[PDB]
């Protein structure tokens, strides 16, 4: 049921790939566009986060629906929705990034997501883009394509608590920019109340699903982007259901298949500058969990709500300096990445998780690889994960773990003395792997307009396009230089009226 030819096609349905939607369903409403994704769609609308399900065996379903492969060691543990390497995350004397994880369904991972999208501060920006003005408004389009609040906390009876206490022991050199804040978070409410996470649902709006240019393909695997005469052609896609390969021809293709499956799908089909794969990096995780102390109990509770968020303290953002290089969040259980420990029923927002996130010391070395002759569970190159902490690496680390613990005590009692340094690739923040440069130098894979160099018509679009080294979440980022992906075909599109 695949089209014979589209005028943009875009592999993965993420907020990257959702978002060069978007954008041309704006700027570009005659042109067609087919989005292929190779994971099954598990909510409604298509890319709704998972907690939009009420019925718990339904949710735990869609989850498990986006695991991977094989999906219709309790040492190396996925959370649920994602799926881990089975091998190739690690070689030979090597760190590797043992929990490099993924999703396969409608909405990527941001069906899973726990939302929080802070702006790059000081080294983390790209810096070619922050001369011109342009990042920060690329980063005010994407924050309004995932329809990012601060105020989401604002009503709830500990509102403010964990932002007092850190601003408290914060130092007061820091200018607004720096100092502690609330977390903006892509979150909206349902019409009937909930609070809930926003994901492709939202960025792909009521202006991609009412398109009648627009087509969306779940179960349909890309397993090669068809170039000729020099341009990208298309893409050969496969029907997960049934098997039958059919080429679907364009001439703009994006490929925004996440930091790891973007370069695999890029190899697999002999596009293969220098740098693919290469300068891949993770953000080391340190957590920690506190008791808050002066908790004044709330006499009617509303007992957690059975699709969204509960509202107890929210999340606060305790941001990137390049004097002082983590990015921090503390937040309420439910909207904690890993489960960091359970809540006293006794005094339900009492227990806190902190999250601290190193920026990587970036190598040439530091890269994914893919195989001449093995596959994985989709029949795509297999992956080999190299990856090394650098000293640097490790000392930054280190700041980091007693950054956390003076954090934790300013809020409330530790509930273990020390933090944890979680298992690399743990972050699910996977950057550099396609990176914009402003030259075809060797030294990146894409144009600031996230073209690749010597495939002209084909785009790239992740957190994989980040260049620089960056310690806050990536989507936010990754969605901008989206925006300026998708205005460039555009233009190209109107243009084409020559
Ligand atoms: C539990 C959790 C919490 C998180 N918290 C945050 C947070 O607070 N802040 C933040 O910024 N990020 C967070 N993240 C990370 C965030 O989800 C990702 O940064 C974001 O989803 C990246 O979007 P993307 O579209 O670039 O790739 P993805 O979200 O991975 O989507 C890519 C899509 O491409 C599809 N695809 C890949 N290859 C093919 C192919 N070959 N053929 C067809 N389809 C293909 C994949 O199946 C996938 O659906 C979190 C993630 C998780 C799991």
């Amino acid at each position: 049921v695949y089209p014979a030819q589209v005028d943009v096609a875009i592999v993965g349905s993420g907020p990257a790939g959702a978002t060069y939607a978007r954008i041309l369903s704006e700027r570009a409403s005659s042109a067609t566009i087919a989005m292929f994704e190779v994971g099954p769609t598990v909510s409604d609308p298509p890319g709704a986060h998972v907690k939009n399900i009420a019925d718990a065996d339904e949710r735990a379903h869609a989850q498990r629906r986006s695991e991977g492969p094989h999906a219709r060691s309790a040492q190396r543990r996925a959370r649920p929705g994602t799926y881990l390497l089975e091998s190739g995350y690690q070689a030979d004397g090597e760190d590797g990034l043992p929990v490099a994880a993924f999703s396969s369904n409608v909405g990527g991972m941001a069906a899973h997501w726990t939302g929080a999208c802070p702006r790059p501060n000081d080294s983390e920006r790209i810096g070619f883009l922050d001369e011109t003005g342009e990042l920060d408004e690329l980063l005010s389009e994407g924050e309004r394509l995932l329809g990012v609040t601060t105020d989401a906390f604002d009503a709830s009876p500990y509102a403010g608590i964990v932002r007092e206490r850190l601003a408290a022991v914060e130092d007061a050199h820091r200018d607004a920019d720096e100092r502690v804040q609330r977390m903006p978070l892509a979150v909206h409410r349902r019409d009937d109340g909930p609070l809930v996470w926003s994901g492709s649902d939202v960025v792909l709006g009521d202006i991609t699903r009412g398109n009648p240019n627009f087509t969306l393909f779940d179960e349909s695997l890309v397993t090669r982007v068809l170039v000729e005469d020099g341009r990208a052609a298309g893409v050969v896609v496969t029907d997960v259901r049934t098997g039958e390969r059919r080429d679907v021809r364009a001439r703009f293709v994006v490929v925004a298949a996440d930091a790891l499956r973007t370069p695999q799908l890029l190899w697999a089909s002999g596009i293969r500058p220098d740098a693919l794969g290469r300068y891949l990096n993770d953000q080391a995780q340190i957590v920690f969990a506190v008791r808050m102390r002066d908790f004044t109990p709330v006499v009617d509770a509303d007992g957690v709500p059975q699709t969204g968020l509960s509202e107890y303290t929210g999340v606060t953002w305790v941001p990137f300096t390049d004097d002082m290089p983590f990015h921090g969040q503390v937040m309420q259980l439910d909207a904690s990445p890993v489960k960091l420990a359970d809540d006293d029923p006794a005094a339900p927002g009492s227990i806190v998780g902190l999250g601290l996130f190193c920026a990587k010391d970036l190598q040439a070395s530091d890269r994914v690889a893919f195989s001449d002759s093995d596959v994985d569970g989709y029949g795509m190159p297999a992956m080999q994960l190299h990856y090394t902490l650098s000293d640097r690496d490790h000392a930054t680390i280190d700041r980091a773990k007693a950054e956390i613990v003076r954090l934790g005590k300013a809020i409330g009692d530790p509930l273990d003395d020390r933090p944890f340094v979680m298992p690399l690739g743990a972050s699910l923040h996977y950057q550099g792997t396609v990176r914009m440069g402003l030259a075809d130098d060797g030294a990146s894979v894409c144009s600031p307009d996230s073209e690749v160099w010597g495939a002209p018509g084909l785009f790239v679009a992740g957190n994989g396009v980040i260049p620089t080294a960056t310690a806050c979440n990536p989507t936010l980022t990754g969605v901008a230089l989206a925006v300026r992906g998708a205005r460039h075909i555009a233009d190209e599109i109107t243009a084409d009226l020559a």
